[PDB]
């Protein structure tokens, strides 16, 4: 018998030859046949049947034989058969028939006899302790990895995913994340599988996390939140001493680093909503990451910070000890050369300080205000940035910083319902009215900055920053309007005006409408603040020739009472110093005469102050 004939007979005899040692001999032969031939001799139209025969031998070979046999034998039989299977999942010639491989996983008996439960049992952890069987495990992992990374037909992917969703498999996978397992034992393909089965399956996600427990209790020790955090920490304990210089010749170190990254990634995908995110935070996830990103590997730090950003809005972060974490993150932001980290950190910072007084207090005590100035100061103007990704990131970094600052400024501003700022806090805040940063922020308002998706939110946020700085008692107001940029030769008013005019040239879009409106409202609000706070009623009015009549802002369904009042007052103040605009503007006189009889006494009063300014005709 020659190769092909040796295979032919092997296939033919298989299902009538119950002899163990003949089956192994037989299996070795079919394998070597594939190994060499790469199927090219079999007739194309017989291929479905030829593949199906092999697959049925594979499936039959993996079944437990009635006689008592040594583990050593199965390991050898299975290695050959699983190797054929593996090859059936990457071999160009077989790919039209790949759905036949997937079909095999589809259950029939719902018991330990199905193909999938035989495959599943081979990657049980205890097999990694076995000197022979651990190689079959590593092959099954390559098989999953081949199917998952390989098949492009979306309907087939979906079916494969469905076939995998059974108790014994999810149990088997989780067992790798138990606290007593050394993380050296975690095959990387386990991540690949988890990503695959949870992809767009919310209920499975909540099952892994919660284990049918209530979402307000501690996440259970049997669930993944506790398991994955102990894996991060376990791996970190092992790499912590290790010199990162050894990396290129240190596969164990490389492995554990990638375990950490893949664990960050999995946690990212699992924590899909508020309750999941909160659970993570109450299980000390933030401390866990923060501890782990101490290790000087940049891929690791990026992935850690990405996950911190994702969890930064947790209300449970009001309860976590942040006295050590926050200073470390501030320090990391100060020194790390990567813009993705800067972005992630500052993003984390603004969310974490939001609505949390004691958290604001930690940030400020660790010089967060000085740091925000530094991060903003270090970047060039947006118009100096050529590549889009980079400019938009810088734009988001500045936005984050200014959002952080605004959260602080809010505390020292007198409300009807007064906190005092210390000597150091005052002078750090006052760095923001230095001429260079005013110039930078002014440029951001008015640069012919191109397609930058986060520009709208930056511009709205800068206006807010100016509003709060100028409403802040200890901030000097004398010099702000004397700052004239080198490029447009304009002061703050002109840049404010250029942004306002810009918002109206922008495309209409329900996604952005909310922010455009808040930018318009803040423009009006900042024009008033400048008028009152800088003693600049005249100059604000005359430097505002570039904007059309603000009254026309009320030509819609605008109900916000504070906005209406601001529009009316700013208009009246403008006509006090530039009377002729009253004849140049084109207003809805009925509407204005309407507002004279408004429920609000302030609106009604200002409306007929303004009406008196207009030509009777």
């Amino acid at each position: 018998m020659n190769i092909t004939q040796a295979a032919e007979q092997a296939i033919r005899l298989w299902f009538n030859t119950p002899d163990p040692m003949q089956r192994l001999h037989m299996a070795k032969t079919i394998r070597t046949w594939i190994r060499q031939d790469k199927f090219a001799q079999v007739d194309q139209a017989n291929m479905p049947n030829c593949v199906q025969q092999i697959l049925n031998i594979i499936y039959d070979g993996l079944k437990p034989q009635p006689v008592q046999l040594p583990i050593s034998y199965y390991a050898q039989l299975w290695y050959n058969l699983l190797d054929i299977l593996r090859r059936f999942t990457f071999l160009p010639i077989i790919s039209p028939y790949i759905h036949q491989v997937v079909q095999m996983f589809c259950p029939r008996e719902n018991g330990p006899q199905d193909f999938r439960e035989l495959i599943c049992n081979l990657i049980s952890l205890n097999w990694q302790k076995d000197p022979h069987m651990k190689h079959c495990a590593n092959q099954v992992f390559q098989i999953f990895n081949c199917i998952i990374m390989g098949v492009k037909n979306e309907k087939l992917r979906t079916e494969f995913a469905q076939h995998l969703k059974f108790e014994k498999l999810v149990g088997t996978l989780s067992e790798y994340f138990n606290p007593q397992v050394h993380p050296g034992m975690i095959n990387p393909a386990i991540f690949i599988i988890f990503r695959f089965i949870i992809s767009k399956d919310t209920r499975l996600k909540d099952y892994f996390i919660w284990n049918n427990n209530p979402h307000d209790q501690p996440p259970p020790p049997t669930g993944l939140i506790i398991k994955l955090n102990a894996v991060m920490i376990g791996s970190y304990r092992l790499i912590a001493g290790q010199n990162p210089e050894t990396l290129p010749q240190n596969p164990e170190l490389a492995h554990l680093i990638q375990v950490i990254i893949r664990t960050f990634d999995l946690l990212g995908l699992l924590l899909h909503d508020s309750d999941a995110i909160d659970g993570f935070v109450r299980s000390d996830g933030v401390g866990a990451i923060t501890t782990v990103v101490q290790y000087p590997n940049n891929d690791l730090i990026r992935a850690g910070c990405k996950l911190l950003l994702q969890v930064s809005d947790a209300k449970a972060l009001a309860k976590t000890p942040l006295e050590n974490i926050l200073p470390f993150l501030l320090r990391l932001i100060e020194i790390h050369p990567d813009d993705e980290v800067i972005y992630s950190g500052t993003g984390f910072l603004s969310n974490v300080v939001a609505h949390k007084q004691h958290v604001k207090d930690i940030a400020i005590r660790s010089n967060a205000i000085f740091l925000l100035h530094t991060i903003i100061s270090k970047y060039p103007r947006l118009d100096e940035l050529t590549d889009a990704p980079k400019r938009n990131r810088v734009c988001e970094i500045i936005c984050n910083c200014l959002r952080t600052l605004n959260n602080f400024l809010m505390m020292w501003i007198p409300t009807p319902n007064t906190k005092t700022a210390g000597p150091n806090e005052k002078q750090q805040v006052c760095k923001f009215i230095e001429i260079d940063i005013l110039k930078k922020l002014m440029s951001c308002l008015s640069c012919e900055g191109m397609d930058t998706p986060g520009l709208l939110e930056l511009r709205s946020t800068i206006l807010r920053s100016f509003i709060l700085l100028l409403r802040t008692p200890f901030v000097p107001k004398d010099g702000v309007l004397n700052v004239i940029d080198e490029n447009r030769k304009e002061n703050l008013i002109g840049h404010i005006c250029a942004a306002y005019s810009w918002v109206f040239r922008q495309p209409n879009n329900t996604r952005t409408q909310s922010t455009k409106q808040q930018l318009v409202e803040r423009t009006i609000s900042l024009l008033l603040v400048l008028m009152e706070q800088c003693g600049a009623e005249k100059e604000v009015a005359q430097y505002s020739y570039s904007i059309d009549c603000p009254l026309n802002l009320l030509n819609g369904n605008q109900v916000k009472p504070t906005f209406i009042h601001n529009v009316l007052v700013v208009c009246d103040k403008i006509l006090e110093h530039c009377p002729t605009r009253a004849d140049i503007w084109t207003i809805d006189r009925p509407m204005l005469e309407g507002l004279t009889n408004h429920r609000n006494s302030d609106i009604a009063k200002a409306a007929n102050s303004l009406l008196s300014r207009f030509p009777e005709n």
